[PDB]
């Protein structure tokens, strides 16, 4: 149950700062409604994992490195996902939360 | 110790988990528009005339003793809570505390 509080100037692009460990994979998701019974949908799928979520707003300012358009998310909470191994079967969550300059 | 995730089911009442370390005061706030630079409303504070004042229309704050919220995030802006150790709150830190919803 980590968080990881972060600031940038409201509407502009912010490269969020990884709270990975180093040299852990990283995967950027929307938990819907910020509730974590509710679905955790992936950002940034370059194709086909399975299911490519693209956004009608402006929220992804680039996938490489993640870059948002510094706001926070009404569709629910941003959060990463931290894994060691590349099949991510253990893993741990850390939100990301906004302080606005 | 900046920020406190917490977890509660969403329009209930929760009473908070005061973040701050033992020993220590608390005061809570409203950081408008989580803005740095913005003003900090103080919560279960309510003595007046002002040309911009704020209400609480649903309820947000259930309780003020133990400082009890409607599970929720407040639109107004980010919910910080200020940790002094003094009474006089001259030398402080805040934390913001987060809600996942159950
Ligand atoms: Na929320």
């Amino acid at each position: 149950q980590e968080c990881s509080l972060q600031s940038c100037t409201q509407h502009q692009p912010y490269v969020v700062d990884d709270p990975c460990p180093i040299h852990f994979y990283s995967k950027w998701y929307i938990r819907v409604g910020a509730r974590k019974s509710a679905p955790l949908i992936e950002l940034c799928v370059d194709e086909a994992s399975p299911i490519q979520y693209i956004d009608i707003g402006n929220y992804t300012v680039s996938c490489l490195p993640f870059t948002i358009n510094c706001q926070e998310p009404k569709l629910g909470s941003l959060v990463v996902r931290c894994s060691f191994y590349e099949d991510f079967l253990e893993y741990h969550d850390v939100r990301v939360v906004l302080d606005f300059i």
